[PDB]
C-alpha cells in the first residue's frame, strides 16, 4: 500500500503536511502497515518520476490520494483502467493548485500554436481574460 | 495481439480517422503484422469507453497510435509507467485539434474555479486573448 501525496509549486509545502496527515489517518482505521508515504513536487499534468516509480513497480498495488487531482489533473480513468489489467488500484480518501495548472496548460498549448516565445505571457492574459464574465 | 487505435475529438473531424488508420495499416503490413483498427470519438482528456476497454485488457500488449496525443493530451508518460510494469506499451508510429481542446480544459477549469454558469463563454474570451 503506497501513500502519495502532491503539490504544484515549493510554496504550497504544508498542503503535503494536510495530505500525509489525512493518509496516515486513512491508513491506521484500517490497521494498515505503510510501505511508502511519498511526497512529491510536480506538475498536474511535467515529469513526476516518483509517480513513474510507483506506477512502474508492479508490488504498489494500492495506490492512496487524497483527491483524484492529486495523482492526475487528466487521465486518472486511463491510470485505473490500466492498473485494473494488473490487479492494481487507486483509492480515493476523500471527494488548490488549478489556476496554476490554467497557465501551464496555456502555456504549453501557446508554445505548440504560436512559438514558444511570450507563450507563458500569452497564457497570463488569457487566464486573465477568463475571470470576467 | 497488437491494437491500432485512432482518434477524433469531433464527428466532423471524421476525415483525420481516415488518415490515422491509413498510416496504421501501413504500419502494420511493414512488419507484416496481425491486427487484432479501433476508431473512437471523443476527449483529449472526457470518457472514452473504447480506450478504456484496451488499457483494460492485458492481452493488449501493444497498443499503436498515429502520434502521442490521439492516446491522451496530457498523462501519457504515466500510462507507459503503469503498462511497462504488465510488459505492455504504446507504439507511437508518427512525431491539429489542441485549440478546441484548450476550450475543453479551460471551460472545466473556469466551472472548478467560479462556476459552471457562462464557464465556457470565459474560456472562449481565454483561447481568444492568446491569438495576439
Amino acid at each position: 500500500v503506497v501513500l502519495y501525496a502532491r503539490v504544484s509549486s515549493h510554496d504550497r509545502r504544508s498542503d503535503l503536511d494536510r495530505q500525509v496527515a489525512r493518509l496516515t489517518a486513512w491508513a491506521t482505521e484500517r490497521d494498515l502497515g505503510v510501505g511508502q508515504v511519498v511526497c512529491e513536487v510536480g506538475s498536474g499534468l511535467g515529469k513526476r518520476p516518483k509517480l513513474r516509480r510507483i506506477l512502474s513497480d508492479p508490488d504498489a498495488r494500492v495506490i492512496v490520494v487524497e483527491h483524484r487531482d492529486r495523482l492526475a489533473r487528466f487521465g486518472v480513468e486511463h491510470l485505473e483502467a490500466a492498473l485494473s489489467a494488473q490487479g492494481r488500484r487507486i483509492v480515493v480518501a476523500d471527494p488548490d493548485d488549478l489556476v496554476c495548472d490554467m497557465i501551464e496548460v496555456l502555456t504549453g498549448m501557446c508554445a505548440r500554436l504560436y512559438g514558444r516565445r511570450g507563450a507563458r505571457n500569452r497564457a497570463m492574459r488569457a487566464v486573465t481574460e477568463a475571470k470576467r464574465e
